[PDB]
């Protein structure tokens, strides 16, 4: 199938998967340095004021988009009782590194600006899965370099680093949905050159850590990325940053999108509702 | 230091603990089968009616009590919203095994048939941490031989199995608080003979773990028990029962009595929360 195909298939997959109520949704457009960024706002049905979560939805900078996440941000919203904005970041290979990465960087310091549009007295956090999760992370070290103080980031199984040698990656690098051929593959429509992995903004590893919000860093025991996001948890915490590193056995990368299916997809979302709940709210 | 001393300074150390204020506390003695047993019963803020948690203390078999987990148990009350039970079992080297199992089992049989005095009406779970979660699984193996229908068991990082062979036992038996020379002395205390080491009452992972209620298991990454607690939920699975089981990484055996300095340890209260909230009341 070719890459449009496939995007067509993931929001196709999406229509299967129980969309939850929540309290409003709206649509709008952030204005971007290099392009008007489309974005999701989701309401909880609570009262506010609001913390607001910034979401990136993953996909390996290629694949994925606001409506193909809209089942997991519904039920994310729901848990964490929060105003959640989905961003559809522009993706490769049409948009090259660091098309992605301007643009998750974009739309967080304008919600940042705007957070009181939300009523988000609360406190904005970031957040992410896989290649999402890589986002999440380095708008979080590009907020630092600007001042903009995050209450929170939730990095669901982070793409952290370029990688030829974790445990994780030859054990679970074949038959757990995720591939060694995928991951080429991805990397190969997203980067430009081989200079950009020595890029922080494609591998946040490689980033000075200190001074970041606080984090919850879920991992996959059947994932190929798994090490490294612990790796990402150990330099968080060496360089003084609270990190709740938790890994999800008997599960796979990409677990917490099958959460109508996968009980400890669930549960993370659960776990994922209750630090944020816990961090904006006190609760 | 003599047992006495040890479990007073246990005591002692608690004893400096903020606590969370709950609903309502009851102290009540339930007519055990070779004992009266001491229960405090929390009632969470909320209005009923309830979930119930039967919850059983860790400390090796030999220490802790209801008064020095009275801060843990009231964080877990708010936490899951249900009504929680903490049992003070017998403990060794007076009362050798299997009297905590006895008193463990004999509490959550009498819990069952008076759901009622509690306003019980979602059901009854089992957890406990350490020495309390093996305590927590046997009583769910007893329950499941005596057709009593529990709703969930929490275990964090329970002791499930005599074991000189787990790579976990190895590389984290000293420098981590819970040591082999601790294993070993509790086990000394605890155990009559030998052949109580064929005994699924003290290692459940012996036990037929079919029918069982579904579980969320934590285990600790620098933890000797870390593997085994592992093991147990894999056969959980092998044997069709649901399980999230969960590795909290970057801590030790005992790091959820920790919470108030260890905030891993909060949001491990708060994944059992959530965990208890779904299961009791849907949420």
């Amino acid at each position: 199938a070719s890459v449009e195909e496939i995007r067509s298939l993931f929001k196709q997959f999406s229509s299967l998967t129980p969309r939850e109520e929540v309290g409003k949704i709206e649509d709008i457009t952030i204005p971007g340095s290099e392009t008007n960024i489309k974005a999701r706002v989701y309401y909880p049905k609570t009262q506010g004021p609001y913390g607001v979560l910034v979401y990136y939805h993953g996909g390996g900078f290629v694949l994925g988009d606001i409506e193909s996440y809209d089942p997991l941000c519904r039920a994310i919203t729901n848990s964490c009782q929060c105003v959640t904005i989905s961003v559809d970041y522009r993706l490769a290979p049409e948009n090259k590194f660091p098309a992605a990465v301007v643009d998750s960087f974009d739309a967080l310091k304008w919600v940042y600006n705007n957070s009181e549009k939300f009523n988000g007295k609360y406190g904005i956090a970031v957040g992410g899965d896989s290649a999402g999760g890589n986002l999440a992370a380095v708008t979080a070290i590009l907020s630092k370099k600007e001042n903009i103080k995050l209450k929170y980031q939730v990095l669901i199984y982070p793409a952290v680093s370029f990688d030829l040698i974790t445990k994780s990656l030859y054990d679970n690098g074949e038959g757990f949905f995720l591939t060694r051929e995928h991951i080429d593959w991805f990397g190969q429509q997203y980067l430009r050159s081989f200079a950009d992995l020595l890029d922080f903004r494609f591998s946040p590893i490689l980033a000075d850590l200190n001074d970041l919000p606080p984090a919850l860093i879920i991992t996959a025991e059947h994932d190929p990325l798994r090490d490294q996001g612990e790796a990402y948890a150990n330099k968080l915490l060496q360089s003084g940053v609270q990190v709740t590193s938790v890994r999800f056995n008997n599960v796979i990368h990409g677990f917490v999108s099958f959460f109508p299916f996968i009980e400890q997809g669930r549960d993370a979302i659960g776990l994922i509702g209750y630090v944020l709940r816990k961090v904006f709210y006190g609760k």
